[PDB]
């Protein structure tokens, strides 16, 4: 059972992760056959964090690349494809400076070309790419693309697919199979996978990733309140205004200001609600900010910072989140904690602790006000970060596409038996 390997570097907004995948050579076009072999988390910031020192972007990757040499058998290095895909961190940098962006891409390319893997390029994914490849990963891993049944008795309707919601640091994506008519070509996706047609909706909200939303709320709190209602009472920090307003996400919104929390769940809710413009919709139905969206439908997996935040609510706060009402209640309780009370629940390192209130509030509003989940549809949402021992994200679907491992049709069209 000879194995083949593939490597993807997920160059995310706040961090880079390396995934190494493996699959049997002779079974490689089977759905669900590829799985994660290993992974490595790059120390420090995302590659976009090196905009003013691009050489360091390439160097950042070396420790994980050295791991990949150990993870993949030597005799297989040369025929193992290596991809780097960058997402909203690089999309934002590209708005600020196409030149700095190109220099960062040049620096990672120079590093990656020094290694013995079959390097296939460093690219910035589109928002659509990011949404769709995440949806592909989840559904591939869970074997939803199998045609269930047997001759003369196929399951009808076709096996449902799992919608995907991904909360990264700089954008958030929602992607799902839909029967609704397409109203905006930018949201419309058609896939031909194992002989089947999937009509998919996708959208990426740039500036609605976790870190960018936290920056926007901080900017807003500074303007409206001169205290931060989402931060816990007794928490304060020295805010460098240059960092607050340097992002494309906050430009629209005295080197240093002190800012303190107040644990005001209601004012926090009000602050978060200003992130969603529902005033206008040029389509039959919108999510928010005038973006076309059909009604959510089917199961969904919510991963990345959706998962991390919900995991904090359930495991650290010890609160149920099974319903939208429970998620709302858990957010209110979290937001109403003082800084001492919150710290008492977290014996170890406290990074991100002051931010859970704001992120939880955001997620609740995004799902309920933004995407228009209600109790019935929300019941179909699961929070998970892994399937079949493989991290859920866009990297796997990306590798599958570029290595051409998912066929449009089954071999010989399976004699036409699925017609
Ligand atoms: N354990 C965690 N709890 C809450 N947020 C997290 C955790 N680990 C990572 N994150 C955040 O998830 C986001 C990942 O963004 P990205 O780098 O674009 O994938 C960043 O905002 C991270 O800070």
């Amino acid at each position: 059972p000879a194995l083949k390997y593939g490597i993807v570097l997920d160059a995310g907004s706040s961090h880079t992760s390396m995934f190494v995948y493996k699959w049997p050579a002779d079974k490689e076009n089977d759905t669900g056959i590829v799985g994660q072999h290993s992974s490595c988390d790059v120390q420090g910031g995302g590659i976009s964090s090196y905009a003013n020192d691009p050489s360091k972007a390439g160097q950042s990757l070396v420790r994980c690349l050295e791991q990949a040499l150990r993870d993949v058998p030597r005799d297989r290095h040369a025929s193992t494809p290596l991809y780097l895909g960058a997402t909203a961190g690089m999309r934002l940098l590209n708005l600020t400076s196409p030149e700095a962006t190109a220099r960062v891409l040049e620096a990672v390319t120079q590093t990656l070309t020094q290694y013995p893997f079959d390097f296939r390029g460093a690219r910035i994914l589109s928002g659509q790419d990011e949404g769709v490849f995440g949806w592909v990963t989840a559904n591939y891993l869970l074997e939803n693309f199998i045609k269930y049944g047997w001759v003369g008795r196929w399951i009808r309707p076709r096996k449902g697919t799992l919608g995907a919601m991904d909360l990264g640091g700089a954008s958030t994506q929602i992607t799902f199979e839909t029967t609704s008519p397409s109203e905006d070509p930018g949201n419309e996706v058609h896939l031909r996978l194992y002989g089947q047609h999937y009509r998919v909706y996708t959208h990426s909200f740039l500036c609605y990733g976790r870190d960018q939303i936290l920056l926007r709320l901080l900017a807003s709190a500074l303007q409206i309140h001169r205290f931060h209602p989402c931060w816990p009472k007794g928490y304060s920090t020295q805010v460098l205004l240059q960092e607050v307003y340097q992002s494309p996400c906050t430009m629209g919104q005295s080197a240093i200001v002190s800012l303190s929390g107040t644990s005001n769940a209601t004012l926090c809710r009000d602050l978060v609600s200003r992130l969603f413009n529902i005033s206008s919709c040029p389509f039959s139905q919108c999510s928010f900010n005038g973006v076309f969206q059909p009604p959510v439908a089917g199961n969904f997996i919510a991963f990345s910072a959706f998962y991390y935040t919900v995991d904090f609510l359930t495991t650290v706060m010890g609160l149920p989140v099974g319903t939208l009402k429970q998620l709302e209640e858990a957010t209110e309780i979290t937001c109403n904690q003082t800084w001492t009370e919150l710290q008492a629940r977290v014996p170890g390192q406290k990074t991100r602790l002051a931010d859970y209130c704001a992120v939880a509030m955001f997620i609740h509003q995004l799902l309920s006000r933004g995407y228009h989940f209600d109790e019935r549809s929300f019941r179909e949402v699961v929070f998970q970060k892994k399937a079949a021992d493989t991290a859920v994200g866009w990297a796997l679907g990306y590798m599958l596409n570029l290595t051409n491992l998912i066929p449009a049709d089954l071999p010989g069209l399976r004699k036409g038996t699925h017609f």
